[PDB]
């Protein structure tokens, strides 16, 4: 659930 989020916003 954190994983998504921590990629999201490196991505982004």
């Amino acid at each position: 659930i954190l994983g998504t989020i921590l990629g999201l916003l490196k991505g982004l």
